[PDB]
């Protein structure tokens, strides 16, 4: 049957408790400390109530280490005991904290990458969120918000929490925390942005950005380059992608137009019979609503 069994309540109030069901009108509950009665101790209360007892420490430490036993009058005589040693005041001791202050669990802490249309994204992983959840962002020891410029999603189900930016101004380097509540439960993780790893992803985002943008325009997958063919004819030759109908294609030798290109990504113009009158800077434009791109290229005949 039954022992002493130990209890830590979510007050972090920790307690030894018995119960016996063999009990007589004239049955007692009697607690002892390595074997001597604990009757008066300032270290302690007990609390008896029908077939149960309760002991609890007011303040556990070192001066509460022993052998607790309880014996109960007017029965078979057997006590039933419970061993408080240092490295189970340890234990109890660790319980007793985390009831009053809860941690809520991290699977991984607060990073921070690049997407694909060169947006910012900084994320961690909770292990579990409730749907009573809240986050506080901070930056450089202020708190920050919803807005133009920092959009921020939590999705309770995986423990995903993320901050999106469009991008990295100057003013953007420092240090970032994410700060979680659950129930009484608490976290923070941190992020260090200073120096090479500041810029390393700032000059990233730029580059990504600019190029989604571009590519979404008609554009160039290799620039302009020159070879020879026939009787002594140069071609100018590149290749685009993403060319539409509307889509004006136009060549220039020195800022003048030549050539207006509707016919078939090669694109070629080509140039007859060259000599020095063929030398000049070259260059294509792509255009229509999604955007414009560009290759230049400078021809010498012998200067």
């Amino acid at each position: 049957t039954k022992e002493v069994v130990v209890n830590v309540d979510d007050d972090g109030v920790i307690s030894l408790n018995f119960e016996c069901d063999k009990m007589t009108p004239k049955s007692e509950f009697s607690w002892s400390k390595d074997y001597v009665s604990t009757e008066d101790s300032p270290r302690l209360e007990v609390e008896s109530k029908g077939n149960k007892t309760k002991m609890t420490f007011k303040d556990l430490g070192m001066d509460d280490l022993g052998i607790y036993s309880c014996d109960v009058t007017d029965t078979d005589g057997i006590a039933s005991s419970y061993l408080i040693d240092e490295e189970e005041l340890k234990r109890l001791l660790a319980l007793s904290h985390e009831h009053k202050f809860p941690t809520v669990p991290v699977k991984s802490e607060l990073a921070v990458e690049i997407l694909e249309k060169g947006q910012v994204r900084f994320w961690m992983q909770a292990e579990k969120l409730s749907g009573n959840a809240k986050v506080n962002y901070i930056f450089n020891e202020k708190e920050i918000f919803e807005g133009p410029k920092y959009k921020m999603h939590i999705d309770r189900n995986t423990g995903i929490i993320e901050m999106f930016m469009e991008k990295l101004q100057d003013e953007d380097e420092g240090t970032y925390t994410f700060q979680l509540q659950d129930g009484k439960a608490t976290n923070h993780s941190t992020v260090v942005l200073v120096g090479d790893v500041f810029k390393k992803l700032q000059k990233e985002a730029e580059f990504q950005r600019q190029e989604w943008i571009r590519k979404q325009g008609p554009h160039f997958v290799e620039y302009l380059s020159w070879e020879v063919t026939g009787e002594c004819n140069v071609l100018l030759k590149c290749k685009v992608a993403n060319i539409k109908k509307e889509t004006h294609i136009v060549w220039y030798k020195d800022e003048r137009e030549i050539s207006v290109d509707e016919k078939h990504g090669i694109c070629t113009l080509l140039i007859t019979e060259f000599s020095k009158k063929d030398a000049g800077i070259y260059e294509v434009i792509l255009k229509d609503d999604r955007g414009k791109d560009k290759s230049r290229l400078k021809l010498v005949d012998e200067a």
